[PDB]
């Protein structure tokens, strides 16, 4: 497996054990034989739980949701898959790792598609080997792969909204559910009406996931309503998963502004990951999944493989080659390599917009491509009135970094800035030059 020009897909189905007892026998075989080795966690949160079960091995942490130290001998480093992509991308010098490991393989956010395309490139080129750990690769139709024990499969009407009646299975239940819904907002009304009806609540998505996840651990609760950042390999103790089958989509409209499509039917791989949260004790068997439509391949023409090509067209790889993504989702974008490659001062504005602007690699890329330095905010006033972003059914207001009150429409429109209240607040920020 770890011989060089080698990508091995390690597919065993969700619950088999590949991080706790797959990942520490490869790693003490990559220390034998003197690999430099990187680890890829797609959250802090499974970061956290890799270093239980590397626990005793030299393995460096670079993620501080650990708290280790390092004795300076270790040669296997340990990131986010975030992490990997921001330093390939800055002008920090990242090794180039005889073996790469990707956990959760399947994460489809844009740093994780271009990390697994710069890694396959690599091994590609025959530089390197690589193992991409997940149940579900790309391309995956089965949305009811194996588990450790029997799983009750029903399709069901899910709510999305709230309701006075006609859904009575889903509170007269007495374990632990976890809900997957299309949207934070979507999640924010089932979470209220759970409420209002006695139970216990707790909500995930991508902003909160690590304060909101250790709640799960700490306190009692009866459902916990997340969006689709809990495929990624959290794990809880449930004995049913509610899934709406929904998610929403990013489309680039005329290659100008970026819409949130949908709620529409998931991926197959996605299915399955929600469904995999349970089913996964031997000795616990008859935990119940119940789904609320079909899987369709919604990740084609999704907006996050063209912002991973714009990630790979910025990464220096070999003179003026540039890495192609992995060859089984290379066909979800319809693009040119090399069409995004930036000159070196909008390259540094591009990754600083990302880095310390927390926009949406689409929307970095617009304003560093236009000539546009990172602290110049006024393009986010003078888009058309079509643009204009509204709060509470009223235009979002700001004051500029002048001193002037100015209704907040970008010459881009990213529907991701203003997709919940959280998001809205921090780009209103931003436009005011806060950060
Ligand atoms: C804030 C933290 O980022 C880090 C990024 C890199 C390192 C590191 C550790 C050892 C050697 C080289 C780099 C540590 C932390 C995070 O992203 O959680």
């Amino acid at each position: 497996m770890l011989k060089k020009k080698q990508l091995t897909v390690l597919d065993l189905h969700p619950g088999a054990g590949k991080t706790r007892r797959v990942l520490p026998e490869i790693v003490r075989e990559a220390i034998k034989k003197r690999l430099r080795t990187v680890i890829l966690a797609p959250t802090r949160v499974v970061a956290a739980e890799m270093e239980e079960a590397l626990r005793g091995l030299p393995v460096r942490y670079m993620t501080t949701a650990v708290n280790v130290t390092h004795s300076g001998t270790e040669i296997v480093d340990l990131m986010c898959h975030a992490t990997f992509t921001s330093r390939l991308l800055q002008p920090i010098r990242v090794p180039n790792y005889n073996l790469n490991i990707m956990d959760e393989a399947h994460f489809t956010d844009p740093s994780s598609i271009a990390a697994r395309g710069y890694i396959s490139t690599r091994v590609e080129m025959g530089e390197a080997a690589a193992i991409f750990m997940t149940a579900t690769p790309p391309g995956t139709r089965d949305a009811f792969p194996d588990s450790n024990s029997p799983i009750m499969d029903t399709e069901v009407e899910v709510p999305e909204r709230a309701w006075s009646s006609g859904f009575d299975w889903v509170t007269d239940h007495s374990g632990k559910t976890v809900w997957f819904v299309p949207s934070v907002r979507n999640g924010n009304e089932i979470a209220a009406c759970l409420t209002k009806a006695g139970k216990r609540v707790i909500q995930l998505s991508r902003k909160t996931f690590e304060t909101e996840f250790q709640k799960t651990k700490n306190q009692e609760w009866d459902f916990v309503i997340t969006t689709d950042i809990s495929e990624m390999g959290a794990n809880f103790k449930a004995d049913r998963v509610i899934d709406s089958r929904r998610c929403l989509k990013p489309v680039i409209l005329d290659g100008e502004r970026v819409i949130l499509a949908g709620p529409m039917p998931v991926t197959h791989a996605s299915a399955a990951q929600r469904r995999g949260r349970i089913g996964r004790n031997p000795n616990k068997p008859g935990d119940e999944y119940m789904y609320g439509g079909g899987c369709a391949e919604t990740d084609e023409g999704h907006a996050h493989w063209l912002e991973a090509r714009m990630l790979l067209d910025n990464i220096y790889l070999q003179d003026g080659l540039i890495a192609s993504l992995y060859r089984p989702e290379a066909d979800k974008v319809a693009a040119i390599e090399g069409e995004f490659k930036l000159r070196t001062e909008q390259r540094k504005t591009f990754v600083e917009l990302m880095k310390r602007g927390d926009l949406p690699v689409w929307l970095a890329y617009q304003v560093a491509s236009a000539g546009i330095t990172y602290t110049d905010r006024r393009w986010c006033f003078d888009g058309t009135t079509n643009n204009t972003i509204m709060e509470d059914s009223v235009p979002a207001e700001v004051w500029t970094k002048y001193g002037e009150k100015r209704v907040l429409k970008p010459r881009w429109m990213d529907a991701r800035v203003c997709s919940d209240h959280a998001a809205l607040k921090s780009f209103k920020e931003f436009a005011a030059g806060k950060r």
